């Protein structure tokens, strides 16, 4: 139980708008080495009456070596299903939950790891809560089914210095490259993001005039086929600190004045799971 003061355990939170197919919810903490087990339940209740259906229950158990699911409704337990635990005791946990239409689709460390179908209603999910040996630092349920390629505009500021864009996304399985723009008004592109697998390096450029720049490249290229990301692009004085999975990738010197950069626009091969500007 170190710095708590963010989300302590056991954890309740009471949901503002339904839990609907497209939308992800992610946990992510830390456990020790003396951790047995924790729980995530996203389940139904009236307000505060906790003890109701639970449409899905998690437990990742330390002692057992695994991660089993399974719901509880009109008083009783089915089968539970299990899968592979990848963490011992002591690692950060990163657990994301997304809703479909037809089940839950689950990644540890943002790895696709299980598909659990519905058994009853997504609808009645109400609530979700998190319990047992782990200290939550992050917590966030939002997002939708972003088509792509994909196009909008940022709030009314945009991405200004002091902003960041995160965005959360999934380099397609077999694709070969996918990238990211951030515009100005009059269409030029402040900063491209254009990760190439065939290429194996994250190419960043910018098109003033309808001119591509100089290019710039440099970096392994964190990303992987198949694996969940989260991209962050912050925006500072002299130029965008490019954060890939909590780590800096990469800085991109300015070469367009900051400031009014309201345009986004996405594409290639990539599934987008979240966008949120911060
Ligand atoms: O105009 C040249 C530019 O074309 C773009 O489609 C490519 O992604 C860039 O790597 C290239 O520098």
């Amino acid at each position: 139980m170190a710095t708590e003061t963010n989300y302590p355990v056991p954890y309740r939170s009471k949901l503002t708008e339904p839990f609907e197919p497209g939308q992800t919810l992610i946990i992510k903490g830390k456990t020790a080495e003396d951790s047995v087990r924790f729980t995530i339940n996203l389940h139904n209740t009236s307000a505060d009456f906790s003890g109701n259906d639970v449409p899905l229950h998690i437990s990742v158990r330390f002692d057992e070596g695994k991660i089993v699911f399974n719901t509880f409704s009109k008083g009783e337990w089915g089968k539970e299903e299990r899968k592979s635990n990848p963490y011992k005791k002591g690692d950060d946990i990163d657990i994301r939950i997304r809703a479909h239409d037809s089940k839950f689709s689950i990644s540890v460390d943002q790895k696709e790891v299980k598909e659990y179908e519905h058994r009853v209603p997504l609808s009645s999910v109400t609530h979700f809560s998190v319990d047992g040996d782990i200290l939550i630092t992050y917590i966030h349920w939002g997002g939708k089914y972003y088509p792509v390629p994909y196009e909008s505009g940022l709030a009314g500021d945009g991405l200004a210095p002091g902003k960041s864009l995160l965005i959360f996304a999934t380099p397609e399985k077999k694709g070969k490259r996918f990238h990211i723009n951030l515009l100005k008004k009059n269409g030029d592109i402040a900063l491209h993001f254009n990760p190439r697998f065939d290429e194996k390096a994250i190419v960043r450029n910018s098109l003033i005039s309808g001119e591509w720049g100089n290019e710039e490249r440099e970096g392994k290229n964190p990303l992987e086929k198949g694996i969940g990301c989260d991209l962050e692009f912050r925006n500072e004085e002299y130029a965008f600190q490019i954060y890939v999975d909590g780590e800096r990738f990469a800085t991109y010197a300015h070469r367009l004045d900051p400031h009014d950069i309201n345009g986004l626009q996405i594409g290639g091969d990539v599934e987008v799971t979240g966008i949120q500007m911060v």
